[PDB]
Order: C-alpha cells, then structure tokens, then sequence
C-alpha cells in the first residue's frame, strides 16, 4: 500500500467519515488524468488506491470535496475543496500517507513519508 | 482592498518576501480564466490586485508559489505550490484575507471575511 | 509595543471579540507572578500589555480564556483554555506577536518575531 | 486503553520518535499532581498511561517536552513545551485520543474522542 489518506473533523472531535477523494496523475500536455477514488471509512481512512509496480514517478494531485461534507451536516462552508498536489518517488519509492484536518473556514495538510 | 493575500514561515517564524501569486476566475464555459498576479513585500503581504467594481460573483482560484521559496533556501519540499478555491460576493460584496502557514512539509491556509 | 496578542474564529472566519488574556513571568524561586491583562477588541487584537523597558530577559506564560468564548455560543468545547510558554529577548530585544486559530475540538499557535 | 498520544513532525515528514510526555490530575487545593509518564515509539505513539478504573472524572493536563526535540535535531525552537487541558469523562467514559502536529515557530493540536 503506497499511497493512503486519512481525514479529522476539528468542530465534532472525530474521524471524517463518507468523504469522497479522486486521485490524477500529470499527462504530457500538462492536462490532469484520472486515476484511482473512493470514499472514507469509519476511522476517516482510504486504503487500497493503487500498487507498487503501477506508482511510477511523475506528478500527482489528491482532490477531497470537503464542500459536500459540510452540507451534510448543515453547517456554512468557505472552499470548494482541498487540494494537495506533489512529486512522487524522486529517491526510489517510498510509503505515502496524506493527513488532512478539516474546519468550515480553514484547513491544514501534512505527508508522513516513510521508506 | 477587497482581495488581500498574507503568507508566513513556521520554521524562522518571520513573514516570506518575494513569493510568487496568481489569481484566476472560472469562466462561463469551465475554464480557468487569467484574473490578477504579484509578489509579496516585506511584510508577507500582497495588495491592490483588484477594485470592487472588478470582483463579482464568481468561483476564484489562488496559486501561491511555495515550491521556488523552499528551493532558494537549499529545500526540497513535499508540495509543488498551495491552492485554494471558493465561491465570492454570493450574498453580496465582502473583503477577503487569505492567510497562508508554511512548513517543509506541511501547509495551512485560512480565510477572514468582513462586511464594510 | 513589545507584545501583542491576536485571535480568530475557523468556524466563522472572523476575528474573536472580548476574550480575555492574562501574562505571567517565571520568577527567582520558580512561581508564576502575574505581569499583565487584558480583553481583545473589535479587531481581535490585544495592544499595550508592556514597555521595552519593563519587558526583560525571562520566561513568559500568556493564558487565553477559550472556553468562556464557546460557551457565551452555547457550544461546550474540549480544551480548557490555550497557554503558550516561551523565554523572550535571549539575544536582545525583539518584538512578539502571539496569534491562535480557534475551533471547537482544536486549536493551533504561531509566534513571529522581528527586529527593530 | 482510554488514553493516548500522537505526534507528527512538519519539517521532515516523519512521526516524532523519543519525545517524552507527562499526565497530570488537577487538585483540591488547585496544585497539578503527577498522574503518568513515557516516551513515543518509532510510530510517534504513546499507549499504556492508565485504565479504564483510574481515569476517573476529573481535570487533566498532558506536557510535550517539544523543546528537547528540537534541540536534538540543531535546530532553534520558540515554544518551552506544548501543552494540553482538558475536563474527562463528563457525560460518561469516553476513548480519548491527543495528536499534536509540530513545527519550530508554531504548533497545532486536536482531539480524537470516541464512545
């Protein structure tokens, strides 16, 4: 499992759950190309998006739509999403885990990145 | 103003001068129109990138140029740049900061909205 | 002013009126003396805690009453309060300001420092 | 296990591995009274500080030693500690879970808080 993401709701104290995240890789004439999704479990958690041999190097980009979300739980949001977009496997290949931390106005995100 | 953009260092804990900045609008046919652009100060703050007159309602885009701040410091970070997205004016005019926190590998952005 | 302290809302993305701070200093026998208080204003902001004359070499404590914030909105939140420890003007005098991002389940602190 | 602790290091992308943390329990003539004690694994985690009968209602607070960290990696921190406090158990026993993500001129920290 090279790539994981992992979601926290700072206003309820509690994992995200049933949030929907696609995943793009980088195409030559610079266009954004679909390439894996899904949606958070009970522990705010998404496994299983892709594999070792098909992980290659090149540029990707995690989309999470944190506007429908907040919807659902009748609060007012500011963004229309948050987004996180990186180079991959520069130095060989390497564990990835995308932790974000959600409120209506703000967000925070950070890479864990382990051998 | 009624669109400012701030951004700060959390390693030297100081304001970033010289940071590139790009605004762009989404367009009746779903395509990002080129908006507005400019560098940061000595402060860490970006003014006078359009009048009220200009800003209508609309879907807006935020490209800050975090990746070449790291890079001329000796840094290899994790993230290519920090973006962020939202919809502007839907009940009227407002002003807007957009704050931005930075770390190797790791940001933060935030918005402040007042009604004058 | 040597000291400055700034809050704001990540619920609402607005600054925090009237909450209330109090400063401490670490004295000779180790107790916390009380240095300085206040309530922030229309903008968020605390202005005037201190003098340059007045603001030694020390370790200080700030003490912001976030609990007190969520519940004049009815809402009972985790922490309660957020404190910040740091020793100030090791190497000369510098200037301080203290902000928090608040939320009901969370909240995150950042220090920038300058020189005059 | 109705307690534990996480931390995350921002600048190099890694869990925080042998940061020491103290608990202490508020008393009645308002003094902090020493309560539990540990080091974060390799995962940056602390399990094992008290039961489900000791951790009886009350006011808790939990020190990061954040300053020793830094210290350790040459690099000039603000902060003599991160700290948390909190009130337990309110409204029946709950699993409580404190991350804290870390930099050298700034902090954040959240709660995990399960039935």
């Amino acid at each position: 499992c090279p790539l994981m993401v992992k979601v926290l709701d700072a206003v309820r104290g509690s994992p995200t759950i049933n949030v929907a995240v696609h995943v793009f890789r980088k195409a030559a004439d610079d266009t954004w190309e679909p390439f894996a999704s899904g949606k958070t479990s009970e522990s705010g958690e998404l496994h299983g998006l892709t594999t070792e041999e098909e992980f290659v190097e090149g540029i990707y980009k995690v989309e999470i739509d944190t506007k429908s979300y907040w919807k659902a739980l009748g609060i007012s949001p500011f963004h229309e999403h948050a987004e996180v977009v990186f180079t991959a496997n520069d130095s060989g290949p390497r564990r990835y885990t995308i932790a974000a931390l959600l409120s209506p106005y703000s967000y925070s995100t950070t890479a864990v990145v382990t051998n």
